[PDB]
């Protein structure tokens, strides 16, 4: 009966060291909750609505949409019904060089969603923490990279090469998963943030010509969050247990080979960045064309990614897009691409549930 | 016109089996013995008429000492002051607790001392100095189809086990020739004799314990009950003898996991031709008593032939058999509860024992 839609936000950046030094001219204005995009040659302009629009253009202009205020506008929401219950996912989408790291992880001094996520987390659960409620919490941090995936929260051993990959199975009812992945507990912020950076440390990273820090490898942090209650029943108590899994997700840039000045392993990653925007991409189309009645066959098998993320982007899940733009003129089709993905995204219509961990069993036929 | 009154008695875990996290095999529903195998492959059930369930206290049921007494050994006392004859097998494996459960310990005693001290307490009650009960017993072993008597010490030699033979007197039937009645008139003439007996009983460390008995144990009460005459002249004309046995078998012993070398082999099979022996008699005799004309088989066995006159007409046959309920015994425990049924075993499968959620039918239904 439910039918939860995706919530789709947009995040402007402001100008980068290139696009300073090419003197690039401003064209994605904003006025709140409308994006548009003034054309240079001034022979069309197209305009775009969205349930939440940032812009980070400037530090000094009202509307100037911070780190937590992303935050305080995005993921608490998902917080919330997290804890009533729900499955969630909150994932990046763009270019490179764009601000989907940034937004997500963020840096040292300037935190993203996920540190905020899981101290906001980790406030509510101390100040709840009942003897009528309990809570238990793991995570896990795993990359895709060349269709291979790999595991970050792992102190590899030396050697030439130390990069041990993973296998991804389909199990009947819970769906697609990681066959070898560490999951680890956490009891508070400390023990997060020391695997947040161990994760960070052991990502891809290179120097290429639009980011010198740029991520080669699609990036999932999962929060597997079971909390127990209690009714007074027959016998002892501890007789209802919820679980929810929160995925969030920052994906790399499609990088043409001719900007980003690419030869060799760069190349190659990269070819596999674009495979894997290719079929993200027509996953998202054929979702949005599913929820017009129209009946289409999406393609997860052809990728890693949205064959792990078979549950989020359909499924039982409440999700959440992160489309992340460049305001200057020489991005103008791949912002464009980037806004027309996520304006289809909108549309998107998934079935989300309760994980009550009791249909079929008794409760469901008291029900 | 008597059938057998079969009964059964599991013993509870013991210090090893409790530590040693040794599961339970053996369960109860009111038929009171059903065996879950382990992996759940057999559901056996084995209705018996009399059960005592002697796992745990807080059972309903927890049929203690004194309870398997007044059950099952007490009728026998009250049918032996009546005039007729009473025989009481004893059937286990090593470790079941069959001496716990027919001698008993100093504490929580057994049927033997129940019955011995009922026997005399009730004598002493009916005794009016014109009536009168006197008591003889004899103890014996059958080994080898041979014959023993255990109340005889022996000398200097290698070993002195003199066999016996049986012989049928046409009045009296079987008896021994050559056998020692001694009196009694207490408790401790009894328990001195046994505990002279079963030290020169057949004993040997075989592939189980190294005291697992490997001879038949007869102890036999005659009882003379004697009435004066009151139209006149002698007393001593109206006698009334009664006969009580109480034996122990050995274990059936199956060769198959106890190699058996040369002189455990020439015992095991002794044993287990007795054993099929005794069960083809007590079919029979219970199949007599629902009413058809059968015959049974005396004569195929030295233990039946001298206890011929103990297991039929008018005389009362019980069988008690002990039992583990571990999962480390299923073997054996299986063995000795198909010996003793006297109907038709129960054997199925369906695994109901988890249904997922507290019974999903009482409200899927
Ligand atoms: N809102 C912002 N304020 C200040 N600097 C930003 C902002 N967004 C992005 N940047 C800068 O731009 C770069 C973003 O790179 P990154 O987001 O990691 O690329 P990608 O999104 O392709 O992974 C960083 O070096 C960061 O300092
Ligand atoms: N029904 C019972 N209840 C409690 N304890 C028992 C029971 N049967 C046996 N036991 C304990 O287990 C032992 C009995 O085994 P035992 O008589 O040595 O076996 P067997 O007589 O077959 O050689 C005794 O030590 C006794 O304390
Ligand atoms: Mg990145």
């Amino acid at each position: 009966e439910f039918n939860s839609q995706v919530t789709v936000a947009v995040r402007v950046r402001p100008f980068s060291k290139r696009e300073k030094t090419e003197k690039a001219s401003q064209v994605v204005f904003t006025n709140g909750e409308e994006i548009t995009v003034e054309h240079p040659d001034m022979k069309q302009v197209y305009s775009f609505i969205y349930d939440v629009s940032f812009w980070s253009f400037d530090e000094c202009h009202p509307g100037y949409a911070s780190q937590t205020t992303v935050y305080e506008t995005l993921a608490a929401p998902l917080l919330d019904r997290a804890f009533e219950g729900y499955n969630t996912c909150l994932f990046a989408y763009g270019q490179t060089g764009s601000g989907k790291s940034y937004t997500m992880m963020g840096l040292n001094e300037e935190p993203g969603i996920i540190p905020r996520f899981c101290e906001d987390l980790f406030a509510q659960i101390a100040k709840k923490q009942t003897s009528e409620v309990s809570y238990h919490l793991e995570m896990s941090f795993f990359e895709v990279y060349n269709e291979k995936i790999h595991d970050l929260l792992v102190c590899k051993g030396e050697n030439g090469q130390r990069k041990q990959p993973l296998r991804a199975r389909e199990h009947p009812v819970s769906g697609p998963y990681v066959e070898g992945l560490s999951m680890n507990v956490v009891s508070s912020y400390s023990d997060i943030q020391s695997w947040l950076e161990l994760g960070n440390k052991q990502r891809a990273t290179a120097a290429t010509g639009m980011n010198d820090k740029s991520s080669r490898s699609h990036s999932v942090f999962t929060l597997v969050m079971t909390q127990t209650k209690t009714e007074v029943v027959e016998g002892e108590e501890h007789d209802h247990r919820i679980t929810s899994r929160i995925n969030l997700v920052d994906l790399a840039g499609s990088e043409r080979c001719s900007t980003a000045h690419s030869s060799g392993q760069r190349l190659k990653e990269g070819v596999s960045i674009n495979k894997s925007l290719l079929t993200l991409g027509k996953v998202i189309s054929a979702l949005s064309e599913q929820a017009n009645g129209k009946r289409v066959f999406i393609p997860y098998r052809e990728s890693t990614l949205t064959w792990l993320l078979k549950e989020s982007l359909g499924g039982n899940s409440k999700t959440a897009m992160i489309a992340t733009v460049s305001p200057a003129a020489s991005n103008i089709e791949e912002t464009l691409s980037t806004l027309r993905y996520a304006t289809q995204a909108r549309l998107i219509v998934n079935i989300a549930k309760v994980n009550e961990d009791m249909n079929a069993k008794l409760i469901r036929e008291l029900k």
